[PDB]
């Protein structure tokens, strides 16, 4: 938490990004600390598990989580942390708090740190753009690294749910944002019962952003056709509703 | 040097480069557009000079296909070696560094430990170079020699994969390539997910399915033994 400890493991990361394993004499230079005390404060972050002395330093898993909330938290984002309410696709959902918000953590010769980088920017920037073009999608608050912190919704994913008061309300609200995401010349690609939420007024909230297969895809009416069938299955598995009119690549 | 340097002020550019009309000289050949942009054909001769620089790739190529978010060339180095050059295109641009250097990791990865995957020789930008593989995409075949065969190595894929802890999440007649001697090598790997996920059983019956269907639709194929999740 000291001014020196966040210097030093900020220069791990900053020789990160052209060595694999940072030696102490580069943290030292980019630390800048004036006084000294490099070395002894390497050892409290190894004993705190933040680097990993693999001769040089690197940064560990949990050490980047830290410089993430850090940033978040000098931008009066994330004030407390709750408990890890859930698991993305290849990310980690926990609650936070300033009101209450959730914080996804991206979790994958290149370095997978900056990769889960990208992988979170990519979702903010999807997620910027659907919520801008009045898509039910959590709203976007900012991100860091590998860290989004967006809206949290008050609900469970549609998969959890066994009973719904209406049925043909629910199959029609998923229907209508396949048909509005092609729309605007985009395929979901993964819409299914695992990345719909659904709230405490039965609204489906879509929370997986994954990479959206363009409608101008010389396959796009495979891709289409594939998410308007998983609906249809799921729809008829679990509350046995059927309707005759579902969207087709024609709507579109 | 210029394309390098370069919305961005014409005077900032001149500071990072080290004259004037240099300009609309590229402006005229849509490498930058209007402060001045990088375009997208911009984009990719800054990562294909990078690869001509490094010995890997000499020549153009005649755009033989298409990635679910790429574009698929054929190039070829200095010594005439034929290679695929594959440009990924998401519909910003620093996003398409990320799909190039993943599919990297998860190609050179696959690779080594003996997968049917084509070989990954270098990346730059949004480009990889690969291995160019003889054959087209199971979509396109119609018919074929052997389908229990083909079905087989489709589904012994699937397993393999997953014993290493990994679900495809896309495996189908897109993303499977199969050759002159009629063996499958894939050539996708946009998103995969572990088998740890907590929904890792409904991803795999995906991929199983949708080898099942094809292998019928096509083929007119069906065999009683297929991958269960609960073998690992």
């Amino acid at each position: 938490m000291s001014r020196d400890d966040f210097r030093v493991l900020t220069a791990v990361e900053m020789g990160m990004k052209n060595h694999e394993i940072v030696p102490g004499s580069l943290i030292a230079s980019i630390a800048s600390l004036k006084h000294g005390g490099c070395n002894k404060v390497l050892r409290e972050l190894v004993k705190h598990k933040l680097i990993a002395w693999e001769q040089g330093y690197r940064l560990t898993n949990a050490g980047y989580d830290y410089l993430a909330l850090k940033t978040l938290s000098s931008r009066q984002v994330v004030e407390s942390v709750g408990n890890q309410m859930g698991v993305g696709k290849e990310s980690d959902i926990y609650i936070v708090a300033n009101q209450q918000f959730a914080l996804k953590l991206h979790r994958l010769n290149v370095s997978w740190l900056y990769l889960s980088r990208l992988s979170a920017m990519k979702e903010f920037a999807y997620m910027k753009a659907l919520y801008e073009r009045k898509f039910p999608v959590p709203k976007p608050i900012d991100y860091n690294r590998h860290a989004v912190v967006m809206e949290l919704i008050n609900g469970y994913p549609l998969c959890q749910i066994h009973h719904v008061e209406d049925p043909a309300s629910v199959y029609d609200e998923a229907m209508e944002l396949i048909v509005k995401l092609a729309n605007h010349g985009l395929i979901h690609g993964d819409f299914n019962e695992f990345n719909l939420i659904l709230d405490e007024s039965d609204h489906i909230t879509m929370i997986d952003f994954p990479q959206m297969v363009s409608t101008s895809h010389p396959n796009a009416e495979w891709y289409f056709d594939r998410d308007v069938k998983c609906i249809k299955d799921f729809f008829m598995k679990r509350f046995s509703y059927e309707s005759e009119l579902f969207p087709t690549f024609k709507d579109i």
